[PDB]
């Protein structure tokens, strides 16, 4: 299956980082959520889920087609808790109708990022709205309950390597578990981006414990938690050296988190030659605004 990128008629950069400031205002504006964590991460994850069904054998999934706007796949329960990150998009799709879903669901994640004082992350324009009979079944999102080999494996669907994954992960620095989304509870509450999830996989004193709906999870006493997934990429000892790496070097982790992000947000799509290159929004802060 071939999805090639075409660019909302007449728009560029300006257009969309009219769209990445609308986002990040909001980002501003509605501080209140979750605890005053805010969005940020939240529509990480979004932008995270609607990629992450992406398989490369055939090139089901993927953001190209906006399909999280279907049921099926809104619905999927490995979504559960995103209905807010759509929610917060809804009014900047009302604003800016020209732009497609998977444009809007992928700039989320890009805007949420960098406002959160992470690495810039280039992000280019062009998915295009595909059909309800286009949308992924549900079960192609990974389980927290596993081990290293599972993650490893899983994420050969997606076409990322160690280093990828390894660096992917790193956005377990933000938000939070929340019991009734996914059976795990805690987290840093974190809404500024940086390597602590590694220096917290190194340096904490973790424990395995049992939460109130029966899950395993690794909890420190300072309110930190890693899912089973988590853990297990100091327990991998592959994994394990990338993870030394990021928490002794915030910039190449930026680089390479910025890297695999963007891959993940583009994979399944075909750009052609002489599409606009990727554009790197300023942020709010840039433009003083
Ligand atoms: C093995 C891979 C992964 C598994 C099993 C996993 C699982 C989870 C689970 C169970 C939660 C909690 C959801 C909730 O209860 O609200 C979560 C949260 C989160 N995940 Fe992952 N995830 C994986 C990879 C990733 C990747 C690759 C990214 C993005 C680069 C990502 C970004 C996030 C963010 C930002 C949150 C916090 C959401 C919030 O605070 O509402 N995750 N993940």
């Amino acid at each position: 299956l071939v999805h090639v990128a075409s660019v909302e008629k007449g728009r560029s950069y300006e257009d969309f980082q009219k769209v990445y400031n609308a986002i990040a205002l909001k980002l501003r504006e509605d501080d209140e959520y979750d605890n005053y964590i805010g969005y940020g991460p939240v529509l990480v994850r979004l932008a995270w889920h609607i990629s992450g069904t992406w398989d490369k054998h055939d090139n089901t999934g993927g953001s190209y087609g906006g399909t999280y706007r279907f049921k099926k796949e809104f619905n999927d329960p490995s979504n559960a808790g995103l209905q807010n990150g759509f929610k917060f998009l809804e009014p900047i799709h009302k604003e800016f109708p020209w732009i497609s879903s998977g444009d809007l669901f992928s700039l989320g994640g890009v805007t949420a990022v960098q406002e959160m004082q992470g690495p810039k992350i280039p992000w280019r324009c062009g998915r295009v709205d595909t059909p309800e009979d286009t949308t992924p079944d549900n079960g192609r999102l990974p389980d927290a309950d596993k081990d290293a080999g599972y993650v490893r494996t899983f994420f050969q669907r997606l076409n990322m390597n160690d280093r990828e994954v390894v660096a992917l992960m790193g956005a377990h620095a933000l938000g939070k578990t929340h019991l009734k989304n996914s059976g795990y509870e805690g987290g840093g509450a974190n809404n500024v981006f940086t390597n602590e999830f590694y220096l917290n996989l190194l340096n904490e004193d973790w424990k395995l414990e049992k939460n109130d709906a029966n899950n395993e999870q690794w909890d420190s006493k300072s309110g930190y938690m890693m899912l089973p997934t988590d853990y297990s990429l100091i327990q991998d000892p592959k994994y394990l050296s990338i993870v030394k790496e990021y928490a002794n070097d915030q910039d190449k982790f930026f680089k390479d988190f910025s890297k695999a992000f963007e891959k993940l947000l583009e994979n399944g799509i075909t750009f052609p030659k002489d599409a606009p290159s990727p554009f790197i929004f300023k942020t709010l802060e840039e433009q003083g605004l």
